[PDB]
């Protein structure tokens, strides 16, 4: 149904999900590193600024070593992964895997307006 995609560009770092298994209503699927967008911004915290609390130094508490996580939309099954750790991925350009719901009742069956 879906062809899932990352909220940023960079490169894959981890594979939380499994090719051919199931997914919860938004289980975490991938991790990315922001490659060279962060190249000017990484160095201060990588040396030392990570230890502080000031809003421009403290960024290791907000994004670690320049990572972003990716998650499913809804409950279902999930296809063969299209990517691995080191595949260069981009926000609509590379496509990570497909997500495919088991039945449609798990989002709008009768009362699911307080479940979805």
């Amino acid at each position: 149904d879906v062809i899932i995609k990352p909220q940023v560009s960079g490169v894959i770092v981890n594979k939380l999900f499994k090719a051919g298994d199931k997914v919860k209503k938004g289980q975490t699927l991938f991790i990315i590193e922001q490659d060279q967008a962060s190249k000017d911004f990484n160095r201060s915290k990588a040396l030392f600024s990570q230890s502080a609390i000031s809003q421009k130094e403290y960024d290791s508490s907000l994004a670690t070593l320049d990572h972003t996580e990716i998650k499913a939309p809804f409950d279902g099954t999930i296809g063969d992964a299209l990517v691995n750790i080191g595949d260069y991925v981009s926000a609509s350009t590379t496509e990570l895997v497909r997500v495919t719901n088991l039945n449609p009742i798990y989002a709008d069956g009768s009362h699911h307006h307080h479940h979805h």
